[PDB]
């Protein structure tokens, strides 16, 4: 009958003042005969309300896929806090219980690198500017480009790899004109990360 | 009831000579009931029968997972041919027909860059070397390092990214000790893709 999956908020959500976070609450597959829904959302077993039940969207496979909404506190799910999501719907047997939380295990500080185009690159329109972020645990992270304090559009950025040592890393892309690069500009790569002091760093990458 | 999963033959059995490259048919959650399986392998819709059905292994939530192997042509899945596996069982109204094949739309080279460790690194144990392979479609790849003509331990890849303009990139980090990269040794990142020469290019990153 009713599947169900649970959500973390946005890395970035948990560690920059003043933002919402949110764990999302996702039902899926319930039919025409039994689709009416109920949740109950724990905060480390004890229940609370402050929770948003959106209205139940249709679908393209004639199911109805339902989502609540609970905004969490950025130190309470810095601390481990557990959100069990309670599910209620006729077609189950009994209710459907998930539970999410932060990775547990040691944190570790990323290590922020950047690189400078190839010298082969640099015949093209335009050039590839490097951030690797390295040794971070847990893998929830936020990886952003910018130039003169105002943000980037053309960078994209890789989904954090398991390494050797059980610690995780990622790359991010900027792609940058070739003469924007010649001309000596400064290029940030912007981290935030637990395990960073203020949660955030930022390393630079200009010619010289 | 039954659902049917259906897996790509790896980048690089497509990509090098006399390899035994395989489409994957996966059959997932079948019953006590009607256990009793039963597939059909077509090739461009012409029915062929090359095909390995692995006898049922259990579960861990008392289900049967089936699984077929199908050998095909490197040159076969190169040049476009569809798979669809054809899957009975009673616990279907009907039987389930899954196709599969390589990404269509227009194959672009990849252009593959190595990159040196950041300034930064070079007070660490070990370093990382990095290279940087964009522009390729389809997202099919295979990189790998290695040095003196021998292949490497220490290395980690990320997943294909959909960069800005719909093609692909990746990074391959090499992880080595900082005296290896001092002494001057010489390390290739080795690419195989199809809008390649010969399917294989390297480029090599050491001291200057
Ligand atoms: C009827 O249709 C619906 C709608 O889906 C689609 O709708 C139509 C219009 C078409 O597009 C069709 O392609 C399709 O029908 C179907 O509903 C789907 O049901 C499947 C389950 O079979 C769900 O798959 C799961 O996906 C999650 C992750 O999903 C996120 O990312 C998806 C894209 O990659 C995206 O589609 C989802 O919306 C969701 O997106 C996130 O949403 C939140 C919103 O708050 C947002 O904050 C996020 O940013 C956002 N992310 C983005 C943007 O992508 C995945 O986690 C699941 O994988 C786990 O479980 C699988 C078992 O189903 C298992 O195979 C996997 O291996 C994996 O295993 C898990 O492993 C972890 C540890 O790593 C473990 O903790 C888990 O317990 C374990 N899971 C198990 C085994 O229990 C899973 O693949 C889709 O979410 C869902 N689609 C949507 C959009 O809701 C439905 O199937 C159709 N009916 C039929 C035919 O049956
Ligand atoms: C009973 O158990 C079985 C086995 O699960 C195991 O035991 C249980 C108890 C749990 O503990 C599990 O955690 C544990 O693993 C369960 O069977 C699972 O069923 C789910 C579906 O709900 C399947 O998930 C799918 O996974 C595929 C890819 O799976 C590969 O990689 C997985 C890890 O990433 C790995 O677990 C799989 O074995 C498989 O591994 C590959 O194997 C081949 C073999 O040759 C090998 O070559 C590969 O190298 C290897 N790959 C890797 C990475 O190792 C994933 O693609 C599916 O996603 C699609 O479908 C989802 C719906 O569930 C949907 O959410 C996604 O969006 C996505 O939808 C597809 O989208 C694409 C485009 O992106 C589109 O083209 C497709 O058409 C569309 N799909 C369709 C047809 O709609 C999916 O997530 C698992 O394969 C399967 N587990 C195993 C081990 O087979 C089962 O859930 C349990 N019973 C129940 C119901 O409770």
């Amino acid at each position: 009958g009713p599947s169900v999956f649970l959500f973390p908020p946005k890395p970035k959500d948990t560690l920059m003042a003043s933002r919402t976070p949110e764990v999302t609450c996702v039902v899926v597959d319930v039919s025409h005969e039994d689709p009416e829904v109920k949740f109950n959302w724990y905060v480390d077993g004890v229940e609370v309300h402050n929770a948003k039940t959106k209205p139940r969207e249709e679908q393209y496979n004639s199911t109805y896929r339902v989502v609540s909404v609970l905004t969490v506190l950025h130190q309470d799910w810095l601390n481990g806090k557990e959100y069990k999501c309670k599910v209620s719907n006729k077609a189950l047997p009994a209710p459907i219980e998930k539970t999410i939380s932060k990775a547990k295990g040691q944190p570790r500080e990323p290590q922020v690198y950047t690189l400078p185009p190839s010298r082969d690159e640099l015949t093209k329109n335009q050039v590839s500017l490097t951030c690797l972020v390295k040794g971070f645990y847990p893998s929830d992270i936020a990886v952003e480009w910018e130039s003169n304090g105002q943000p980037e559009n053309n960078y994209k950025t890789t989904p954090p790899v398991l390494d050797s040592d059980g610690s995780f890393f990622l790359y991010s892309k900027l792609t940058v004109d070739k003469s924007r690069w010649q001309q000596g500009n400064v290029f940030s790569c912007s981290v935030m990360h637990e395990a960073l002091h203020n949660h955030y760093t930022q390393k630079s990458l200009s010619l010289s």
